């Protein structure tokens, strides 16, 4: 029953913690947040931007969108080169903007049925790694922006609720 945040709520700054382990409950989490993902036309997406603040990403990258990977206590082990492209958000609705990030990285993480596994990533799947990871400790891709354009991006999306509750 999951809606997405949007800056600048303070609960997408909730660092998420462990999963403990691998339950029907979270395989649930997994696939709701999958199904939230297509619907929104996002190819990632991490459990705090749907209030739950558990260390669970998605991602499809395919331009076919039948590729979905599931992360599970995703930890970058090692990070190499620098690159960047440019960035939206799910949590930030209408901003795009270049960010700097790793060219690769190295990452290890539990999938859907609990099974730890490690790989490479460069290109587009590194960058949405990085991204995803990045909302689980709480950090939002506008953190790595300009305070004059931040404060902009926050102040057209706080108008935006102003009048809600
Ligand atoms: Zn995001």
């Amino acid at each position: 029953v999951l809606q997405v945040l949007t800056f600048p709520d303070d609960r997408l700054r909730t660092v998420a913690k462990p999963v403990e382990q691998v339950t029907p409950e979270i395989q649930q989490i997994v696939d709701d947040m999958l199904e939230t993902m297509y619907a929104e036309e996002g190819i990632g997406l991490a459990a705090t931007q749907v209030d739950i603040h558990q260390r669970i990403v998605v991602i499809d990258i395919s331009e076919t969108r039948d590729q979905p990977m599931v992360l599970i206590n995703p930890e970058i082990i090692e990070k190499r080169g620098e690159d960047g492209i440019e960035e939206g958000c799910l949590s930030v609705p209408g901003a795009r903007a270049l960010v700097p990030r790793a060219a690769e990285v190295t990452v290890k993480a539990l999938d859907r049925n609990g099974q730890e596994y490690q790989f490479d990533a460069d290109d587009l799947l590194a960058i949405c790694v990085q991204h995803e990871l990045d909302h689980l400790a709480g950090k939002l891709f506008v953190d790595y922006l300009s305070p004059l354009k931040r404060n902009r991006i926050k102040e057209k999306l706080e108008k935006i609720k102003r009048f809600n509750e």
